[PDB]
């Protein structure tokens, strides 16, 4: 025996966790495609046939991943609005794409890039349709501008059937002051349907009052998973709470640190433990996690807050959730001591139809660094307390689970700021665990930039993968920043 | 001993997958599917604050003297930019009525000097107030015409339910259009909010064998008494009725005489000759209006109505406007007179069809436009010229309110403030003889091109806002970025 | 060990349970709830179903074919005229005029159209255009009735002229140009007239569009449909065209030096090859019509309801065809054929097999092989009468198409013995004495003049088909006749059998 | 611990075979049902809807009304003939005979029919019957087009004769008898000919029924529809009829000693009053036609697809009406009117208002009030020509109906000044000189003759209606004209304006 059931009961995990959920996923797509072929209708809000089957997947096998190269930039009419004054500040994009449609949002501040009193939030939704030269056009089918005195900040957006769910917090003071007060900022979820119904709810997740000093959405896309909307969150946890106590003495050091940090192992461990706690931000434990909301117009306390185990994950930061086939993935901003791209496979367990636990498996990487200040520049390799960095997510082009060891040879794409400490030199790239294998810098040396959001998808007609690279660029002319959706091909060379 | 622990650890995951993960997946697959099949113009309306503030003269003559430009206001630009360094967006057209707005521009992938192959972007939407009190141009639909047809020089106009765009199809360099005796393909595209699109080749009567070429003027058309009026211009062939009827006619604006010292005979002779171009195939260069009835089955119902050359300068690009019930025309100064040309247009109908047009100039010596050679911003004397740039203007007071038409008129727009170069974009308010308020955008040397200006009133706050759609030379993305600046015209 | 054995059994049993009855059950429940949501989305008392628009079983397999063997072709004669209720409308005043029929019949139905002039034939300004469609059904006497299922009357003040029509599935496609000045002025002026495609369905949808085929503007001074039927072929609608081409264009240059002399002229004209060749070359160029090259061709249109510039113009090579003229397209099985009106120096019936070559799904070239004949002349003026045999420039003639009763391709040499039928005006110079006939390459073997001598007539369109119930071939001869009582000119659908003897 | 392969193989097979097979099958069921909706909406694309069969808005409110006031009636004149594409089909051989039209127009649409005989105008064995239906729409010149939307040709060996037609919602009802022998023989035999009602709907449903109204058999030796239109009235279709009644029957008995002498006859006939009354009584009996009482009447049919004997025969009182003859029924607003052809001694137009009384939802009685007239004669033979004024037995005349332009009820004395229009053969004894006219009780006030002197003609059916859009009244005059070139006859729908000038 022994050897007989092992591979068989392993073939049942494959049968149940990859084979059947793929058949179901594929099933949903062919029926969707079948539905559109049956007063601007909501059935206008469906992507071209060419893309419905090429969204939220790993597009390349491990072998193909070796030969990937960036095509040249393609010109399309940007769906992202710019500022119309020099001091107008458009920042903090969030972008989500499903089989049917996409959602986009960003924050607008009228005068400069700091304002804890008033801002507005632009939202749009639309579809992808092919042009004449074959390449995609992001067709906006609706916009909204939430401008009503509620300072909605750090918003994450996700597609839902029929429209968008956006998750925001309401800013009334400087970020540091949120870490020091005991009560958290107000949390809101806004649902915006293509049929023009808009319902906004102030939400009260259990386990948040008197536990989390502050709580923010991660700014990167949420995802629609099993009838729930999952959003990335982070914040500050108060001392002496159960969550705090349950997280005590936990730390996570990524697989490739040991060979790169010459500091002694015991000191690495003590430094890594100390890295989840910020004296600057009110002596709170800085915590990443997921917020799970059921898709309902009647929301109050049904949303769940689920923290990641600090054994599995770095200090709390902005982030993004993804769906690749049937697995959920999490990008965590590197706001701590490890300056390399952080991607995890997230296992979610439901109990009584509800998410009750999450678990994170890192894709071990030493590639694509991020600028930071002080002792936590792109060159640091050693655990310690750091509170600095920048958002730069990454899209997985190959399946980390395709290798016998998880993520042994992983391939991903995104943008990054190629410098040690400054926010300059935005560079689009494709990378593996150890090396950048394809790269093109945008603009001249010293060109300023900030956050970068990357999303890829396949035209199943031309069998082509495109990636959109949404980058905040410093504008010399109009606006402090111009959020640009670069689009280009990821080609098998 | 130690395979039994992870054989039941695994067999509990198979319980989970079959009893939780998969049935939840099925519940959700059922859920999103039912939603998609559940999906099987009362919105597309401007806010109450603007519906009664559109297409009017906003100020009295007396008030006009105290108008000044307010600071630029920050709204989300509804005009899409390029996403490559060489990407080119050019030739905007913007139209706003009571219920909604329409917008369009031309997109060239490989730089602004490629004149074959392009795409045309279109959007429409409404205006709503923001918490700071100023307007937001809310886009409710976009379209990208990208089928390989080189649609060029497009004008757009709102219609009830949507937009009507007038384009021509360019298949050869401009100059060849004037030389060939067969005119280019003319198209009318109608795009409704309900996502119906109808596009048709039109052939107005009296075009074939009369007009060597014909273009929309790029400025907005207007919807007037059931018809859609677009500006047009082009080249008329020697020996036709239209050429003959137009023979010996010429127009010299009121204010030219005091500024030009040539003998009257020379001015007249030179003015007669400015309507004819040896460079463009010896055609008479001609301005007019295209009148289309609003229908979805257009072939030859659209009418071409030339202006008399006694009333109007050499044919050029232009724009139509509605102020109350009066139609006005802006005519680009592509000839010898470099100042802003605005006219009240009187349209006569015979048996339900526009049969004639007449133009009365608002006499002006203000807001020059850069041009080459002897036809720069400083020229004051009649001659043949084929140079200039588009720079429309919005009348803030009624030229009909004075005893003599246009004796004290006030208008606003952008212009490029140099003699010969297209640099230094400046938003201004002016009267007939002087600029009374002006704000340059960017630094000296900032390159720019066309500018479309449109004003409207917030009847909640009684503030007038103008949008100045300016074509700006860009260093970051694209060779050009078309920007809709917005600011108050303030009474002080 | 007992714990962690008995555990699996009852657990792996629940898995069998989950996978065999529990999960398939949720699948059945799922299927039912959305089949009962798909059906829940969706009138025959009010419907005239388009399978009315179906020819009778007696004709569906008898249309667009060669009906006789070469041997049977020698023994064909015309039967007596048969009386049906004409489907072609006449005038209601003495001065009304109907002219220029076009008629198309395929497997399922027929289409018909003609031009209506209110005040006499001489008025070429303003007219209206009558359109009809229907099917054929047998009568109790055994012969066809052309049953009209819809009429239309295009009457909006637009001067639609020279219209050709073709069936399409579900209806008709008509091709017209718009006339705004006399014919000769169309050749002189450098911009072509407006072209239109009108699609009319049995379901009452009508879309009419102006079209602009590539390579027309600044190349064709004018362009007309040839008035003969177009055909529906491989998803495209082909129409005969003609017009005048401007000097120094690619097309003019590409035709330079080309001419065509039919295979039987040599035995009939007694002039040295040098002059015959030079005169043939010249016959393609009309000084009277603005020094244009007068040119034949085919217009190819995709069947779609949003036409702008997809229609293509393909000229015939002048090495293969005579001077441009009115014409007609045919289908005999899978082969396209072209009849070309003899408006030039050769007065005999001109029929060709057309080879159409495609490229990327679009037609790109046409080749024409003549069926060499010397029979059925047509009346003309001056030196280009019925009796003329020599090359040279002429601009006179009349439309007189002909239907092929046997296959030109069945012989060793193409067209060495062809049999065709039509009508013709049996005089040399006048439009007089309409005569229905059957003829081979050299002789008229069966002929029946209609009316008294001096009876005035004009165009003739002939269409044949077979009753597969009785194995009888019927030909309909649509002839323009001078009228007295009502109208100045009338168009009549004569029908008779073509019988073997 | 060996049984964990018996289950493990059932786990795999369930998740790898059983479930993917089911998910695949389940997918097909959903797509079959989705394509089922794709197919159902594509059926609608194959339909011409009954909604097509509706007159343009300009005419809908302009139908079946008195158009002019009494005073406006004095200033009416005929406009020039207008030219439209005739909806009435002609013959395609010289001997083909089209005769006996019937035409019915209502709010929504019109119905037309006539008889076709293949060889000559005489036949009692075989003929066919053309039928059509359609609408009226305006042209650019402003005047109507009668647009055909469906045509039928009943050709099946049943010799349908003397057909009258009427519109019904969504189509037409036609009434014919079946002719198997000469007319005279019908009057001599006791059993009447076969009577048929055919209903023809736009949706293509056709139901023919042989009918047997009570009170016919052994009472009427023969019975024919009037040929003139019927009308659709309060759910019933009414048809004119006439025929020969048998001696000794209740109807004959109840009609004995009745007669009708029009109000304007005394002043015009010198004969002794006793000699007049005697002849008027005798004028209802034909010794030539099997010694029968020649009777006019009306047949009333419920609108049902399953008719047998629900149809009713209601004769007119011979005190109220002349000898039995062809005729026509009208709706002017809510009033039913009746034209009786003048086949007897009095050669002038006979119009009557008809009152129909209903007994429990069924017509039971009819009465006729004559519009007193001495205008519009009709040709006849011997002592009953257009000039004759004195009672006697005549059996001669021709069908020539009339449309009332003004309301005879709008004067104190019913029809003291009435205005009507039609055509008539303007000669004393012969069928020549067809003339369209407007007349009042005593004089013709407007008149245009058609064709040359001696133009032969026969029946004339006249129908007027109003373009409410332009406020013009138009009258269609359907006249059988002798033809030479093609056909014995050519039935023509002349149209002109009746202008208030
Ligand atoms: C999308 O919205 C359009 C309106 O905003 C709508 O167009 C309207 O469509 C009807 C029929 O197509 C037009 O109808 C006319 O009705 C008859 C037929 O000619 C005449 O009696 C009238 O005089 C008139 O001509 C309307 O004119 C047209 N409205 C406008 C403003 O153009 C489209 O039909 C809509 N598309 C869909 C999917 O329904
Ligand atoms: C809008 O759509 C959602 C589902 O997509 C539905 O639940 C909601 O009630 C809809 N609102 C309206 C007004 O249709
Ligand atoms: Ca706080
Ligand atoms: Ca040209
Ligand atoms: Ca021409
Ligand atoms: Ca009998």
């Amino acid at each position: 025996l022994l050897n007989n059931i092992l591979s068989v009961a392993n073939q049942i995990i494959y049968n149940s966790a990859v084979a059947l959920p793929l058949q179901l996923d594929t099933l949903e797509s062919t029926l969707l495609t079948a539905i559109k072929s049956l007063c601007s209708w909501s059935a206008a809000l469906i992507n071209d046939n060419r893309y419905i089957n090429g969204i939220n997947q790993f597009y390349f096998s491990i072998a193909e991943g070796r030969n990937l190269t960036l095509g040249p930039l393609l010109n399309m009419p940007s769906f992202i609005p710019t500022a119309t004054t020099p001091e107008g500040c458009t920042r903090i994009p969030s972008f989500s794409l499903t089989k049917t449609h996409w959602c986009y949002t960003h924050n607008v501040i009228l005068n400069g890039c700091q304002d804890h009193v008033s801002s507005n939030q632009f939202v749009s939704m639309g579809i992808i349709e092919p042009t004449s030269a074959g390449f995609p056009f992001f067709r906006t089918l609706k916009t909204l501008y939430l401008s009503d005195g509620v300072n909605r900040k750090s918003c994450s957006i996700s597609t839902v059937p029929g429209g968008c769910m956006m998750y925001c917090f309401v800013s009334t003071q400087p970020e540091r002051d949120d870490y020091f007060s005991a009560a958290p900022p107000e949390q809101r979820i806004i649902i915006m349907y293509y049929n023009d119904t808009i319902v906004e709810r102030i939400i009260n997740p259990p386990g948040v009052l008197d536990v989390w000093a502050t709580l923010n959405p991660g700014t990167g896309s949420g995802v629609y998973y099993l009838g729930w909307v999952l959003f990335p969150i982070y914040g500050g946890v108060i001392k002496g709470t159960s969550l705090w106590n349950n997280q005590a003495n936990k730390y996570f050091i990524p697989q490739m640190v040991a060979a790169l940090c010459s500091q002694n192992q015991a000191t690495q461990v003590q430094n890594a433990k100390s890295s989840y706690y910020s004296s600057w931000f009110g002596n709170r434990m800085i915590q990443s996690g997921i917020l799970a909301c059921p898709l309902r117009q009647d929301l109050t306390n049904e949303c769940l807050v689920l923290p990641f185990s600090n054994d599995q994950v770095l200090m709390g930061a902005e982030g993004r959730l993804y769906m690749y086939g049937d697995s959920v993935y999490y990008y965590q901003r590197s706001n701590s001591w490890w300056p390399m791209t952080m991607l995890y496979k997230v296992t979610i367990t439901f109990t009584n139809g509800q998410p009750s636990a999450i678990s994170a498996q890192n894709v071990p990487t030493q590639q694509v660094p991020r600028p930071g200040t002080g002792d936590c520049s792109a060159t640091n390799r050693c655990p310690g307390f750091c509170l600095t960095g920048v958002y730069a997510d990454a899209w997985l082009l190959t399946n980390p689970s395709s290798t016998s060891t998880f993520g042994s040879e992983a391939t991903f794409t995104g943008s990054y700021l190629n410098t040690a400490t400054q926010r300059i030199n935005p560079t689009m790239y494709i990378a593996n665990n150890t090396q950048i294998i394809s790269s093109q810098q945008f603009g001249s040396s010293g060109q300023e930039a900030a956050y970068g959001h990357t999303t890829c998808f396949r035209d199943t007609g031309s069998v082509m993968v495109y990636c959109i690279y949404i980058i905040e660029l410093s504008s010399s002319l109009l606006g402090q920043f111009q959020i640009v959706p670069f689009i280009r091909q990821v080609t098998l060379s």
